[PDB]
């Protein structure tokens, strides 16, 4: 997108000492990580899925068993929820130039429990935050227990704790942010 | 084998008129079709056993479900069974006249009645029994050319298709045939002594 350079420097026209920040680390460190690195990591996830077994169909249920959800597809809707609650406060401020208090707590509030609800389902979903070399399926129609094993587990597991810790100053961040404002009204 | 001729010859000396026919039909028709012929007809059941299916195993189990015993292996079973009671009263007739010379057509005296008459029921039963295994195991004499299998592991239905057919449905009404033939002349022999006896 050629508007890239216009949409971020007006949320970075919009924002506090802080929000410039944050507005960094989303862009540089999250989206370009995104993009040019590991969306293709992510492209032969089921293709060198690789099954021990002559079971036809065995290979797709037991992917699926495991993966039920793309990391990279997880990363791209994280993305999009933790981008609404800034860009619609950075407009409104922008139809403004009191009320702003209302709005600036409720998008920071937001994006905090957005980041760590995803960061919740990632843990869950995918037992931890490394990925192994074998899994252990036996979905039907595979027979008894089967053995696959995962294209690139250990380039997966590298870029998984980067997206992770990330996340994680992000919502240090937003925290701050919060006690700044915390402190100028209610103490 | 090379004492054929002599068992051969050995049960056409102690038989009746009717019974020398019976050992022609026995030998020639049955145990020489299927073994210079038939037998190689069956050679490859299993192996050109084709089943439209990518699922391990599936072959296997087909096969096993609609050809429980081979037809050949039915038949063998068959020709041993119907041969002994021939083979234990011949030699039982040979012991009688090995008697009377210690001291050439069989006649039925004393207690050669009830060794003969009880070997040709034998073999009638007999063989009856072995022409119902193969009416009710093979649902007639016809092999077709398609069967659908449904047995695990093989998913939903799976058409296979079957080796030479017809060749086998053709040897199948021969073998019927020439043991239907041996069925009416054991029956006469009960005939001819029946109201030699009893009558």
């Amino acid at each position: 997108w050629g508007t890239l350079q216009t949409i971020l420097g007006g949320v970075n026209k919009h924002s506090t000492s802080i929000g410039k920040i944050w507005l960094t680390v989303l862009f540089i460190f999250r989206i370009m990580i995104l993009v040019v690195a590991a969306k293709e990591v992510w492209g032969d996830e089921q293709a060198d899925f690789v099954c021990n077994t002559l079971q036809p169909g065995c290979k797709n249920v037991c992917y699926d068993h495991y993966f039920p959800i793309s990391h990279i597809r997880l990363w791209a809707l994280q993305l999009i929820f933790v981008s609404t609650p800034a860009l619609l406060v950075a407009m409104h401020v922008a139809y403004r130039r009191g009320s702003l208090w209302w709005t600036y707590t409720s998008s920071i509030f937001f994006r905090v429990i957005f980041e760590a609800a995803f960061m919740y389902v990632f843990y869950v979903m995918y037992d931890g935050f490394s990925m192994q070399r074998l899994v252990k399926c036996n979905a039907w129609p595979c027979p008894n227990t089967v053995d696959c094993f995962v294209s690139r587990p250990t380039e997966k597991t590298v870029f998984t704790v980067f997206m992770i810790a990330v996340s994680g100053i992000c919502i240090l961040l937003n925290v701050t942010e919060l006690c700044y404002l915390l402190i100028r009204y209610c103490s």
